């Protein structure tokens, strides 16, 4: 607003001192608003008389008014100016110059102590900090507890003294400034006596400190504290007595009195607060629910260590919606062994944390497996699988769900092939386009290069290593690269040469990404290979790396790894980058010890530091000389630790490999081990090694309690101890700890008093790893099953034997997107757990420390896993992996294990094509549609080729042009082809099969080449149904009504024709109705749904319905019932559209007894959902004004049809409180129809009260349902309220003669056809499937067969075209025949646009804002569409459907150049959508609809493929009125050209 203040000057108010924030701030007050704008500086200025300038940071409050300067020194002459400007609001302006002199305050006194004060013991205790300001003096009176009440007074502390007062001290800090003083009592004695003491003064008055002799540490675990007490003084070692405390709380938990080590042991969990240690006097205390002691810098890191550990595993981690997630698990105890089997709780648990799935998970030869499908609209996020083993600590396995968008565009990058010096410049050539056949013009390209080393420089000879691992500047970032590219689809990139000195084979590496305009790009990078010379030597160790753990990255990496003390070989060669090694003489091979020794560092900016000096030292040289085709054999002896063996060429080129000879690749105690790893039956000599000498304990500890322990004098020269190793110490989380404690209580030399020391137990066994080798072909060709060997081994010993192996396959960029690591049972049941207890302690506080170290360095995916096979006697192991197409990189992996023993394995496959074929096409095709699809085909040979390509059209499609002339393709060459095609009339799908021919290959032969490609086509029009029936007395005739013919194609006209002897019930047709989406919303599911629960395969095919194996449907449930669970709120109810939508308590109840219903018959549902339903209708029963029913006429109504519903749900359940359902039943008369009180009056029947539930009913049956189509949001009409009623009747057997009567009236009331509501659907379902009709005889003749039909029971029969054209009946039975004829087809013409209540038009506009013609759009044009709906009521439920030309393509964009455009958006935001969806061929919009009130909607389109495209009218209609419907006027046809 802000034009009040028009008129208005500017005067000033008031500037003064105010105190604000809790400090003084100068305050100046306008009379009118000012500008919120940066100008306040050289306009209003504050200056010091004596100091000058000082803070300017003019601060403005939201109140425009108010200018503000925060924060002015005291007993300061501030002069204030204001010259004339500031602005004001209506540009008024200031007047003239103002000036005022200001004298800025004195503080306020303040005195009180630092701190309340800590438990911390001392000798005399010295030194009671506290913050003064403007006081000279203060007064402290000083309080000693009672031994008595102690326990309490320091109890209501944290969470009753004598007095023994001295007091005034004199503190004298300077004016105006807060200084923290010290008070001493070091002169004074009423106080050197130990207790414990609080001070207190005349704002933190109080505070607390203790002096006393016992110095106590405590170790406490998760459910087991032990205690330590030893001296503050005389070095250590103390009796004394101690007890545990509870917090806030007073009492005693636990009492202990220490033995002759001081060791004490107490069992305590949690809310265990204060610990307590009292001698004689001397008491010192110590409170468990501080920070425990911080231990990051210890190699303390690791998993928790469980009894039982379970290890959960999978192929992969990264998925998407639609697609199924694999898990894998096993179990074993604390040292990786066999359990007794047992079942586990497997949870799946969406981002927002509601669970999916519940599964009892039984193992399967001691694997557990899992199998989630993904719901095609499973929300994307961190997912998690939630095991319990029973001990109820959680287990979790994370899995990601991400969906990948497609990117529009086409990048390509080459290079040279063969390898450059490093004289030469690097050329990379682009070459970019659009998808749909356009050459990408005018795009921008923003890449960057980077230079790497490369290692693996020859595909013919694998494994061989090239170039100096140990030369420097051979991996830095090169240049950027923006290239504008303007042209038609090509480009280059040039790279200068920076490298000249480099020895070792380079690469350099250009990634680039391709873009719109400014958005979704499309990346890419291509590599150059770069020698030094033309030939160069090759190093390939004979020794198979071996598998280890890295806590760098926390994963079991392979590393090349020989045996301390033993001979290394190798294979050297002298080759270059095409063909076979070369001949040489004189290769100088060095055997390179690398030589590191460690040195701690502190600075402070990161503390201490662990640093290394390293050198290189030769302990080895050889020299060798090579013929032609020969592979050199070296054998080096080595010892241990790092080397490398080097081999240089007279070409001065080296090339280097890394390896090791051993597995094991200051404020503190130093701890140390004779050995690495141990065995049960060994002893440990522990080295203890203290900065200063003193008194402690040293322990052997894990998790629940210690297991060995000993206190211990360390003196200034070390100390070394000898532990034994019983074994009942087989956990893997055991860790040796060390405290140590300084004599003196007070200390020259700084020095910390307590000093700790921490150490992980190494127990693990070398000989429990399977040695997994997986042999595999590195090429291979796509469709072809891909071949795996495995073999295993295991150092010592014999092969275990029963060995299981599971190995999988998977696409290398899936696992490179999340970094997957393999995984390793190995490392998941030996690895390091982590110190599983607390330290808790009364010497000085660890400080910091700062922390531990870290490391530094589609559409349609390839991810299999086989079944778990065994390997034979000597371990071996054959698994097949069919390769579907892909064209990339696969990573092989391999999870081994048995009763003992565990391994993993990993291989890498690249999958190549010699030729690839990409076909682009539209996202779906209508019938009619003409299409322009794109062939491109491109040869990744090396040699030219000419292919014979061949190409089919399957399904509703068919080809336009004749078949492609025979194409030569040079190397690395696309050629493009063009293959118009048109859809034929039908739902379903089409698809164009391709077929290459020729390609001639040496080495090789190879079937021809096949592809497939799939599309979704559709009628354009709706489908249009025709419904019509009679009741034919013996001897009456019926012939076809011309209607179900009339103006609608054959070949696309079904009928089913119904038969019966008596009242008959279209149930083929609800069944048929009730299952065609959209996947929508959770009615239209649900009532989807309920059909497939009840109604088996061979009760379909009765009624002339096929399609369904009964597992399927099993699965269709199971999916749908997911697909009901992902709308579910966070409070157990549900949602229209999605999971933050607005709530529906009516559908919570549909959606729950469904959800019952569906358990009922056998199906999962996790417990959590109908629990926290059930809550909600208890809720929804006990308190009423939690509901919120949005566009309802009648609350009342609406309320009372919830609580119902609700009632009968929780009623079947028996969780109805009958109290509650007669306190609804007393508000009968707000129900405005009859449904409701028969579901309440079942509720009652069934909870007890039958009486008022029969009245209930009665009054059910003499309620009709009346009222102007408002809403209620109980989603009904008077047929379907009249269905469920006789449904709920006919479920419970009550009233017959009513049911009777009104089940024919309903079967006549039932023709209010032509549009039905799915709820309809539903209940008319409900009622004809739980009605048992009983005998009925009826014969007829009929123009189908010449024999005359028959049957006592109702009769359908689906009839084609030509049988329904010409349909003639005749009863010929003794009595009356009820007859119904049910027609559906597609239109021959265009139908006429249609309205009724609703009204719906579409305009089509570009982007300028002016109208567009469909029939001069170009590709890749942009347009706008425009729909208006409108009604003269209040439509709650309405949807509208846009249905697309396959010519055009949605941008998903909820929208809320400029124009009056904006002037649509604004208007479109105004309107109130519930939900909005853009599919492939759809634009679907879910709104409400108000009187006298246009709702717009508009959106984004794009056309892409060139064609002439089919063109639908707009619909909406009232999703549960579905009489009000409109279709509005098309122009028929789209015309996209290129």
């Amino acid at each position: 607003l802000a034009q009040q203040s028009q008129g208005k000057a500017l005067t000033l108010l008031d500037a003064s001192e105010a105190q604000l924030d809790g400090a003084a701030t100068l305050v100046l007050t306008f009379s009118i608003p000012l500008d919120p704008e940066q100008d306040f500086s050289r306009v209003v200025h504050v200056v010091d008389a004596a100091s000058g300038s000082v803070d300017g940071a003019w601060e403005l409050a939201p109140n425009l008014k108010e200018l503000r300067l925060r924060h002015l020194e005291p007993e300061r002459v501030l002069v204030v100016t204001v010259d004339p400007a500031v602005k004001a609001l209506n540009n008024a302006t200031f007047g003239k110059s103002y000036e005022k002199t200001i004298t800025t305050r004195d503080v306020q006194p303040s005195v009180g102590f630092a701190s309340r004060g800590s438990l911390l013991p001392g000798k005399i205790a010295e030194g009671l900090p506290v913050m003064a300001l403007n006081v000279n003096h203060v007064d402290v009176n000083f309080f000693r507890v009672k031994p008595g009440s102690l326990a309490s007074f320091v109890s209501q502390w944290e969470y009753m003294a004598d007095l023994v007062y001295t007091g005034r001290f004199d503190l004298n800090p300077a004016r105006n400034t807060r200084e923290k003083l010290l008070l001493p009592l070091s002169d004074i004695k009423p106080l050197q006596q130990a207790g414990v003491y609080v001070a207190v003064m005349n704002s933190n008055a109080a505070t607390l400190f203790t002096l006393s002799d016992i110095g106590v540490s405590a170790h406490r675990y998760h459910n087991r504290l032990d205690i330590f007490t030893q001296s503050l003084e005389n070095g250590a070692a103390q009796s004394g007595i101690e007890i545990v405390l509870l917090n806030d709380k007073g009492q005693t938990l636990a009492q202990a009195t220490s033995d002759a080590q001081g060791h004490v042991q107490l069992e305590a969990d949690k809310a265990a607060a204060l610990l307590l240690a009292r001698k004689e006097e001397q008491t010192t205390l110590l409170d468990l629910t501080l920070p425990a002691l911080d231990l990051s810098e210890f190699n303390v890191a690791g998993a928790p260590g469980y009894s039982k550990q379970f290890f959960m595993f999978g192929p992969r981690d990264l998925y998407r919606p639609g697609e199924t997630v694999i898990l894998n698990g096993l179990l074993r105890d604390s040292d990786g062994k066999t359990l007794p089997d047992q079942p586990v709780k497997l949870e799946v648990v969406k981002p927002d944390g509601q669970v999916m799935r519940t599964v009892v998970s039984q193992p399967e030869n001691g694997l557990y497996r899992l199998n989630y499908p993904l719901d095609i609209n499973a929300p994307t996020g961190l997912w998690h699988v939630r095991a319990n083993t029973g001990d109820n600590l959680l287990r979790s396995w994370d899995f990601h769900v991400e969906d990948f968008m497609p990117e529009r565009m086409a990048l390509n990058l080459t290079a040279q092939k063969t390898p450059l010096a490093p004289a030469d410049e690097v050329k990379f050539s682009v070459v970019g386009y659009y998808l749909y056949g356009a050459p990408a013009n005018g795009n921008t390209l923003q890449g960057q290069l980077f230079l790497r080393p490369l290692r693996d420089a020859v595909a013919a000879l694998p494994g061989f290593q090239f170039g100096n691992i140990a030369e420097e500047n051979l991996s830095r970032s090169l240049d950027e690269v923006q290239l504008t590219l303007d042209k038609g689809g090509r480009g280059e990139v040039s790279a200068a040469s920076q490298w000249q000195e480099a020895h070792s084979p380079l690469q350099v590496i250009l990634q680039a990404s391709l873009l719109e305009s400014g958005g979704r790009p499309v990346t890419r990078r291509v590599e150059q290979a770069i020698w030094p010379a033309d030939t160069l030597p090759g190093i390939r160790p004979q020794f198979a790396a071996k598998a280890v753990y890295d806590y760098r990255t926390d994963t079991t990496v392979n590393q090349p790894i020989v045996d301390e003390d033993s001979n290394a070989a190798f294979d050297i060669v002298y080759a270059n980058a095409q063909g076979e090694k070369k001949a040489v003489s004189g290769l100088q091979v060095r055997l390179i010890r690398e030589r590191r020794d460690y040195y701690w560092n502190w600075s402070e900016s990161e503390g201490w530091q662990s640093q290394f000096d390293q050198k290189d030292l030769v302990e080895g040289e050889q020299t060798l000389d090579l013929n032609a085709d020969e592979t050199g054999k070296v054998s080096f002896p080595v010892e241990w630790g790092a080397y490398r063996l080097e081999v240089k060429a007279p070409n001065e080129t080296v090339s280097s490999v890394r390896f090791w000879a051993g597995y094991s690749w200051p404020d503190r105690v130093t701890l140390k081990l004779d050995k690495a790893n141990y065995r049960p039956g060994d002893t440990m000599k522990l080295h203890i090694a203290a900065p200063v000498a003193g008194k402690g304990y040293a322990m052997v500890e894990s998790s629940d309690g210690p297991l060995w322990w000993q206190a211990i004098d360390v003196p200034a020269q070390g100390l070394e101890l000898t532990i034994p190793v019983d074994k009942t110490w087989n956990r893997h989380d055991l860790y040796l700890s060390t405290l140590v404690v300084r004599p003196g209580d007070k200390s020259r030399s700084a020095t910390p008093k307590r000093a700790v020391g921490l150490l992980h137990l190494p127990l693990g066994d070398d000989n429990r790893r399977l040695d997994l080798a997986l042999e595999s072909p590195a090429k291979m060709r796509p469709n072809q099953p891909l071949t795996v060997r495995v073999k295993a081994s295991v150092k010592h010993g014999e092969m275990p034997k029963q060995i299981n192996v599971l190995v999988s396959a998977v696409d290398s960029g899936v696992l490179n997107i999340t970094d997957y690591a393999t995984p390793d049972p190995w490392q998941a049941f030996f690895g390091q757990k982590r110190y599983g207890a607390d330290i808790y302690d009364i010497y000085g506080q660890v400080i910091e420390g700062q922390g531990r170290l870290a490391a530094l360095r589609h559409v349609n995916i390839i991810a299999q896993q086989a079944q778990p096979i065994t390997l034979n006697e000597q371990g071996e192991g054959v698994v097949t992996l069919p390769i579907g197409d892909f064209n990339g990189e696969l990573r092989v992996m391999a999870q081994a294990w048995t009763a003992d023993d565990f391994g993993r394995g990993e291989s890498k496959v690249v999958v190549a094509a010699p030729v690839i074929a990409e076909l682009n096409m539209p996202r779906f095709l209508a019938g009619g549609d003409v299409s322009r699809l794109v062939l491109d085909v491109t040869n990744l040979t090396d040699r030219p080729q000419t292919l014979n390509i061949a190409l089919a059209a399957s399904g509703l499609l068919e080809l336009l042009s004749q078949q492609p002339q025979p194409v030569n393709l040079a190397p690395g060459v696309r050629t493009t082809l063009f293959v118009p095609v048109r859809a034929l009339e039908g739902f379903g799908e089409g698809e164009i099969q391709a077929t290459i021919s020729g390609l001639n290959l040496p080495g090789e032969t190879l079937d021809a080449q096949h592809k497939q490609w799939q599309i979704g086509v559709r009628p354009a029009w709706p489908a249009q149904t025709v419904n019509s029936g009679i009741a034919l007395a013996p001897g009456e005739s019926w012939h076809v009504p011309e209607q179900h013919l009339a103006n609608i194609s054959p070949a696309t006209l079904q009928g089913q024709l119904l038969l019966s002897g008596k009242p008959p019930l279209n149930l083929a047709r609800y069944i048929r109705e009730l299952k065609a989406g959209p996947y929508g919303c959770l009615e239209q599911t649900t009532s989807g749904l309920f059909p497939a629960l009840y109604t088996n395969a061979a009760q379909l095919q009765s009624l002339g319905i096929t399609g369904d194996s009964d597992e399927k449907r099993r699965a269709a449930v199971d999916i749908g019932i997911s697909r009901i669970l992902q709308m579910q709120r966070d409070n157990g109810g549900f949602a229209l559209w999605d999971e933050n939508g607005a709530e529906e308590p009516w559908l919570t109840a549909y959606a729950m007894d469904f959800l019952i219903r569906a358990g009922e018959q056998g199906y999962s549902v996790p417990p959590e959902a109908i629990n926290r339903g059930n809550e909600r209708l208890l809720r929804y029963l006990q308190d009423p004004g939690t509901m919120l029913i949005r566009y309802s006429d009648n609350t009342q109504a609406s309320t009372f049809a919830a609580q119902a519903y609700a009632a009968l749900v929780l009623a079947r359940q028996q969780k109805a409180p009958l109290g509650t359902l007669r306190e609804i039943w007393e508000r009968r008369s707000q129900a405005a129809s009859g449904l409701p009180l028969m579901q309440l009056g079942i509720a009652l029947n069934t909870m007890g009260d039958a009486r008022r539930g029969e009245e209930a009913i009665t009054l059910a049956l003499n309620t009709p349902r009346q009222d102007e189509r408002q809403w209620i949001a109980d989603y009904g009409s008077s047929l379907r309220d009249n269905a469920l009623m006789l449904s709920l009747l006919e479920e419970n057997n009550l009233r017959p003669d009513a049911q009777n009567a009104l089940l024919s009236s309903l079967s006549e009331q039932a023709f209010g056809q032509r549009w039905l509501s799915t709820q309809e659907n539903n209940a008319l379902f409900l009622a004809a499937h739980s009605r048992q009709a009983s005998a009925g005889a009826w014969q007829v003749q009929t123009s189908l067969e010449a024999q005359p039909l028959s049957g006592d029971k109702a009769l359908t029969r689906n009839l084609d075209a030509d049988q329904l054209a010409a349909l003639e009946v005749t009863n010929t039975g003794s009595q009356p025949l009820w007859l119904r004829l049910d027609s559906s087809g597609y239109p021959s013409s265009a139908p006429e646009p249609a309205s009724n209540v609703l009204q719906i038009e579409r305009q089509i506009l570009g982007t300028d804002g002016q109208r567009k013609s469909l029939s001069s759009l170009r590709s890749g044009e942009l347009v706008l569409v425009w729909l208006t709906v409108v009604a003269d009521r209040n439509v709650p439920d309405a949807l509208v459907v846009d249905l697309l030309p396959a010519g055009l393509e949605l941008e998903n964009q909820n929208l809320a150049s400029g124009s009056e455009v904006q002037n649509l958006l604004n208007q479109m935001q105004q309107a109130d959508i519930q939900y909005m969806e853009f599919r492939d061929d759809r634009f679907v919009a879910a709104v409400v609809v108000n009187e006298g009130q246009p709702v717009t909607l508009v959106y984004l389109a794009r056309a892409v493929t060139p064609g002439t495209y089919q063109l639908a009218q707009p619909q909406v209609e009232s999703m549960y009125a579905p009489q009000w419907r409109a279709t509005g006027a098309s122009e028929g046809l789209l015309i996209v050209t290129p």
